[PDB]
């Protein structure tokens, strides 16, 4: 299974990785001030990251199925997208893009969202018309999609 990693930036099972140096996720970074769901219209900006907004602090965005996306988050997370629980899909109609995501291989992946509530990942690069829906989260947590 693809990894999971706490506020620190330490493995809670398996091996690291390093993310996709083009990710919006850059790392190292803090995280983990506090909890902070937000909804799809009030997804935060870069500006936010030393101030925090009137919402709360701020580390970035980081989605779940759902949608459920945060601007902190305390627990564990994914830094890659975990493939294995992505399945094949047609571009959706979309509503928002909110990041380029590593996927569990390594690629680069824009990461979307769409009308249905589903996120979607399509390759960045390299080979042609890969498109995979977050369809399982077994482990119940968000990916980093954005660090500010
Ligand atoms: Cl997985």
């Amino acid at each position: 299974m693809e990894p999971l990693y706490d506020k620190n930036g330490a493995v809670l099972f398996g091996e690291p990785s390093d993310t996709h140096p083009q990710s919006t996720l850059k790392l190292p970074h803090p995280r983990g001030e506090k909890e902070v769901i937000v909804g799809i219209r009030d997804l935060p900006r870069k500006g936010d990251c030393r101030t925090g907004n009137r919402l709360g602090p701020v580390s970035g965005l980081f989605v779940k199925p759902g949608p459920v996306f945060y601007q902190d988050y305390s627990g564990p997370v994914y830094h890659r997208a975990p493939l294995e629980q992505f399945k094949q899909a047609p571009m959706c109609e979309v509503t928002k893009r909110i990041g380029r995501v590593t996927g569990s291989d390594g690629n680069l992946y824009h990461m979307y969202v769409c009308t249905d509530g589903c996120i979607l990942v399509k390759t960045a690069k390299r080979e042609g018309q890969d498109v995979l829906k977050w369809v399982y989260n077994v482990l119940d947590s968000p990916i980093w999609v954005t660090s500010c």
